[PDB]
């Protein structure tokens, strides 16, 4: 009764995207408490926040495209009526799947927000404190770009980078929830205008997507089956025998020339 | 069932890509952990660093080349029109397979960092500081030198120490960040430009590999039952019963040469 | 369904490859762990360290070769055109099982280093020091094979005692990475040149190898059930019965010379 | 299926040998912690160190040679051509088995070392320190004998006794490295000059083993069997019935004679 | 499949010998370590370690050689050509068994020696010892006796003793060596010579034992059988049917002189 | 494939008896242990002593013999030529199994010893000590017999009295190994002796025991299914049904005499 | 299985005798542990000793007789040549089986003691003590019988006490000594006196005790089968079919006197 649950569960998408978000958020947070610290360098900070930030969306999304077969078929129908429309659709069908992994990050990475104040911990506004009046500009930037990793100074210091670890903070939440919602709603309104475009029916689709599915996979069973006895037949001809036999009574020594002949795979 | 599964996941490469992966992650990490130790010595250091950094690159890249049956047999056609854009396909595909270990090493090994500031703790660029003015040069490099592995200076030497150490890190993760982005990127493109420059269509492609697959597996069993048979005909040729063969009526003696002629193997 | 897998891992040569080298490393920590310890006499130190280093590995590689059997029977035909080829590919295929186990022990060996340190703690090269000035050669030979084992004297000479251990450790480490890569490289090099001057094709030589095992297998099996049938029929022609049988209703008496005729084996 | 895998196991002499190490191992590790003390007496050190590192040998090497039933059957053909030279192979192979733990008892003693220490505790040659110089002879001996075993007196003696064990130490373990590299050179010379003197071929050496093997087995079982049941036709012959029968519907009651004629066992 | 291993154990001799040796050694361990304290007398300490040296080796020995069934066979053959030969051996054979309790017994006792030092503790000689110069005879016995059990002298005393102790327990272990190696070697050559002085083959002895074993267990079962039978046959004449039996339709009520008859046993 | 090993473990004697040895051991320490203490009386402590080293002995004795069920029968052929020895060897048998328990219990008991020092605390031949010159006869008897039990008085006191506790407990184990080795000696001469003065031969003795055990068992066995059957024979006559019957169809109601009948039981 | 071993177990009396006597070994434990306390009264100590010494004995005396169902139809016959003394032997089989509790209790209880020295605390001779000279003899009576249970008095008083309790618990471990041979002597000596009186054989016997207890069981089981027949055919009767059965295809109807007439039983 297993395999049943398992085809069950593998065709519900709703579970494999589930356990997908599942698998980056764990990953990420393993990540981020492992191998991340602030360089609490001069110029050298920015580029720190935003590589964790977004090369890992880029990556992430990359692999959750190209690592579907049906992607590489469609671009090769691509590459050098109603087949375009139908192209588009399945596409489309492939991004909404592939999407959920970096938009999780984000929002993951984004909630926590403990990248984030790497990212911009230079750029924040200061002009109404009482220590950084007088205070050269670059001796401004080398104790701005201090306050994320450690804290040593005075009372009223570690106060006011309190104060910009919390605003900061806040910015990172809000652009969190903004990222999450305009994500929601471009999703929403993309899936109702391909079901607007579509051309086919309520009921012609769910028999296309099942034509597509058990057509890749009879071909592969087929082609395979067809090759084995193929491959089968050149042998028992070499050999004189099948070799899924049995008690075979009869066998052809081969030739110094068949060794010849069987080196071309006919392709 | 067992065996399903065994031969469903031993087909599937995105299980044995990861297995890989975590293999190669598993064993930095102890390796790093047990036997490494910056040698703080004088010019001897850059070289301890890319030891570790580029030579398990190397080894790891040609075992997983060499290891692949199929590269052999490719290479004994190559060494002393269609064929050659197929083996072209053929290496290319063991080349995506093998390629997995050595840049996953290089990457977690950058990630972590430790190696890279062994391997580069001389070239610090020191022009901004207090105590490196009046000293002669030759012991600077030896002050330079001994900041990774151990600390026994004041406090303004372990300062600038820390700081050069945050540095480095930084360079390295970095880096490692731009090998990843390149390798992806690299990869991609050069998938792409094989789907592209491929002669058959997105179906013959499936029907080749089945037929490689099967075609040694299935003459690796036809040559070695037609060899067992053989032995076997000579065996009951010189004995007078076939071996695998149950109450035997009769018997006959070997002479003297017998043994002289079953001696041969004859190849 | 045991014994399909457990036949399956015996005929793959990398799970018992692998199997050797872990082994090797167990056994290797446990013996250097438990009976260890640097003489730190005057002139009786190298000896201690190169034992340790060597005899393990002409110990281990002489058993890994004289273990197989099929050694035996090559060395047989050779002791007192094709053929010749043949057999230095056997031979070849022989010492490439063999060679796993010496390459890793010095591997191992020379990676945690200890037994480096005790085998060269004499040759370090004392020239910038201000301890080794005045005092006398002898003096200074005493002091310097003193380092390993154990630690009483002031803090400076317990810091280039932790100096000259790091640099020595520094050069086993190295001197291990290079034994590496030259044995990888060997390898690789070694198993191409084969491939390249073999007589056969692709497909010949796992014919070949199956010939060999299967061959090997079978008349063992024949000529023990062949000489089993002999000496039952001997039995029976002594005591009158065969001794397999049950209900037998007849016996013949042995006379006092039968037994003087049984004495023989007959060879 | 357990038999089969028993059998494979029992034939393979590699798992035999091997256990047979680690038995002699643990044994000795044990003995040698339970009852062992140096004696410190005066002259009568060297022979407690002497009865422990050579008596075992003795035993276990005259053990594991008598116990083998073929070593008895080989020499009552030899007590009071070709069959002297396959007479000196099956001493040679049973030698083989038998050397085995001798030689490990040896190399695990002499590499643990503590008892060797104890065996040439005497013998320190003491011509170069300043605490031996004045004292007289006999007094000499009796505070070099007391070394081992207790330390009570001043810095100096106590350093000394280190060196002296550490010296010892170092003796008995490059002893014990060169006892196991003679054993396995000398072995491995004998085992290929016994391949080389063999008058028979690399496959009727085999048909050979299996015959003495099933030969005496077979013998056994038909001796057994015959004996059985002659007894049971002269108790049938006696009491009138065959004994493993049943439902037997005659009895004969036996005469106050056949008692005293089945008292002699016909041998 | 129980019995069958059961069996071939049973058969095997080297485990039942080890199981017994391993037996009196945990048993003298127990014995020691509970029921031991040295007297401490004047004159009654040698008898009092002479007891437990010598008393369980007699008793052991005799226990082991009167309960081998055959040893009764023998004595009773014995008490009022080949059959002296034959009966040589038999006791011989009876004797190799037997005799591996009391020399273990015996070896392990004076390897821990803790015996003999209480049962020579009176005859130390003592001639250069400052302490025993004036004193009286007796009053040295009563200080030399009491060595052994307690200690609250000075500690010039407590030093000879511990002196005398180590003296006396290097005499044990040597005298345990020494007992071991002869048995071994008066075992060996006696095997030897009964190995030369046997009238019988390399095969005749084998169906020798064959024939003694499985006539006394089908003797046995035999005279059971018919016994019972014959119980049986008078039963069934005094009440009227076979015990036996169900469902009987007759029954012959015994008359008052019946019971007088069947009261007797007929022997 | 329980009641085999069970009925095989009942007919081994040596198993038996083991037991019952250990079961006596197990019981005579608990005893001890619980309720056991010295009266430190004037003249009643020689009879609390041999109490409990006497008359367990009897009791478990005189219930070892009784409680055998072939002793009843021999008694009662002997209470009011060849039976005469016959008899005799069975009762010896008999004897040989009861005498285990009371000969282990003494065994035990004068080993531990702690019985007869109470037992003789008397009894100490005092005429060398310095405390037992001027003191009165009777205050000589109240001081010694309260050693055992409890120590409260100086230094002096309690010496003498360990050492007078060390004497008795020497001359209790004494005793004990004296009453083992006679007993052994006179048990192996009685058993001889029984073998020697037995008219039976090596195989009539076997077939004797086993006539005897069968003989119980199947009369027993006969006797009850007879007097069953003839009892149902009576209810079946009085009621009109077998009463092991079932779907009866015809009942017989009782009279008021027929109850008078059965009630007698004919004996 | 199980039932043949309970069988087995249940005929053994060995075994129900054992388990009685530890039954009641753990229950007399158990009580005396928790609810025993002298009273330490002037005169009423010597009754709360008695009973709980006496009173459970005849308890457990009488239970174990009336318990037996056999006895009351001894009796029956008994209240209002060959039959008297076959009464007798019944009655005397009964009774070996019901003593076995109270002589066991009676021994326990004597053995520990600590009940007799509540019995008896008051009953000590004091005549030769210094502390109970001038005291007079009421004031006697009340520092005698408050011994047992507590004591706070001084060291002289508690010490005459710990003597008086000694000198008791003697006393009454004597006397559990003696009741113990005395039963076992006088059980034995009747024991052999029924058998000596017994007009039986030895064969007969066992005869007589199988007829009896089979006896029992059959009637039960027959009387009980016959009127449950009986019961139902008078069911059938009145209701119209036997209620054994299903699917009857006939009811009648009662009348409102048929339950009138089955209201009576027969008896």
């Amino acid at each position: 009764t297993l395999n049943n649950i398992v085809s069950s569960l593998q065709r519900n998408g709703i579970f494999i995207n589930s356990l997908i978000a599942a698998l980056t958020i764990g990953g990420q947070q393993l990540f981020s408490s492992s191998t991340f610290s602030c360089p609490c360098q001069v110029g050298k900070n920015f580029y720190y926040g935003s590589a964790f930030l977004v090369i890992p969306a880029l990556i992430l999304l990359v692999a959750g495209f190209a690592l579907r077969s049906q992607m590489w078929t469609i671009t090769g129908e691509y590459c050098c009526p109603l087949e375009c429309k139908l192209a588009c659709l399945r596409f489309f069908s492939i991004t909404g799947r592939a999407v959920i992994a970096p938009l999780t990050w984000l929002a993951v990475t984004l909630l926590t927000g403990t990248y984030y104040e790497c990212a911009a911990s230079e750029f924040a506004s200061v002009d109404h404190y009482p220590m950084f009046d007088n205070v050269s500009a670059s001796k401004r930037e080398e104790i701005l770009a201090g306050f994320p990793c450690c804290r040593s100074a005075p009372s009223d210091v570690i106060l006011v980078r309190d104060e910009i670890a919390l605003l900061h903070r806040y910015q990172s939440q809000m652009l969190g929830w903004i990222l999450i919602t305009l994500a929601t709603i471009a999703a929403l309104v993309s899936c109702c205008v391909a079901k607007c475009c579509s051309p086919l029916t309520s009921l012609q689709h769910c028999y296309w997507t099942s034509h597509l599915q058990n057509e890749r996979e009879l071909f592969e069973q087929a082609a395979e089956q067809h090759s084995r006895l193929l491959m089968m037949h050149r042998i028992k001809k070499l050999f004189g025998f099948i070799p899924g036999s049995e008690d075979v009574k009869h066998i052809r020594i081969p030739s110094c020339q068949d060794w010849k002949d069987i080196s071309v795979p006919t392709l």
